[PDB]
């Protein structure tokens, strides 16, 4: 008809406020990242600051719905800080019960490693 | 000749690990629109989370020599988190160091609110 709903279609500026939907990619990649690089052996105090820096993330995110949400499912299911593996792994089921409640389907969480820090074995991203 | 250096016309894949430069965008991203979207009469316990949190960011940061730089200028530059207004402006001039230590210009603070809350006055972003 002319309009259209697809939004790379539509709004070409892109240093434009980010919506609900492009923080919500900004900031599974910053989480991400940082749990694929914490340590595998971290201190006491590294994996209570990353519990601590969890807990403050769901304070401030300013979709407040999505924030609402999320410091529900911190209280059923406290972060596992223990481990690099723990914590990515940890960090993925999270993200799946995310894409779950909207409709998306499960990201294979053994390819965690790959999708956030070494690339696809394939080497796709090289 | 015919490789080139100039990523966009190289590695087409979207969902590989970001680089040191595209988790910078999207950190960007994440601690302005935080920023933004901060109380402009927060309590004091949200003003000394959001000191935390900033912290925290910066002991997690995972490029070590970004982290590392980052550190070092929290310990001059203490995170103002009194109000929306001071915390927006502090991130915009700690965000224009580092623009400045690369070779990157200034960031008119003034377009703060325009660009990461509200879009751009003329409604570019509509
Ligand atoms: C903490 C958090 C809570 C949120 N809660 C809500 C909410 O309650 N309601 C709402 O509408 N939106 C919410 N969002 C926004 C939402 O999750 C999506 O970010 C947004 O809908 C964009 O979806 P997307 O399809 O682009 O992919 P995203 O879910 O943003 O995923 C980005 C990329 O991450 C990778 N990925 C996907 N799943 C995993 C996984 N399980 N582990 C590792 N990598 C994965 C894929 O490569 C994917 O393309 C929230 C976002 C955050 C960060
Ligand atoms: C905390 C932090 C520390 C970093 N330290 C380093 C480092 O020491 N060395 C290094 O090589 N890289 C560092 N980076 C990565 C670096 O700052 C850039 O993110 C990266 O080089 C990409 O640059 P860019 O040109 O895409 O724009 P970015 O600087 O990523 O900016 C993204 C967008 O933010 C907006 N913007 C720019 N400046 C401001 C401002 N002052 N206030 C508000 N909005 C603004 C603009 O619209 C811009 O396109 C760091 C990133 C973070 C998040």
């Amino acid at each position: 008809s002319m309009r259209t709903q697809q939004k790379r279609d539509t709004k070409f500026r892109e240093d434009c406020p980010p919506d609900r939907e492009e923080l919500g990619r900004h900031s599974w990649a910053v989480l991400h990242t940082l749990a694929a690089y914490y340590p595998d052996l971290p201190t006491p105090e590294q994996q209570q600051d990353m519990a601590q820096f969890i807990h403050l993330f769901s304070k401030f995110y300013p979709s407040e719905e999505c924030a609402e949400d999320l410091r529900k499912r911190l209280a059923r299911n406290h972060p596992d800080t223990r481990t690099r593996a723990a914590f990515t792994q940890w960090l993925c089921h999270l993200h799946n019960e995310v894409n779950r409640k909207l409709g998306k389907p499960d990201f294979d969480c053994s390819k965690v490693d790959e999708r956030w820090r070494d690339g696809w074995k394939d080497g796709s991203c090289d």
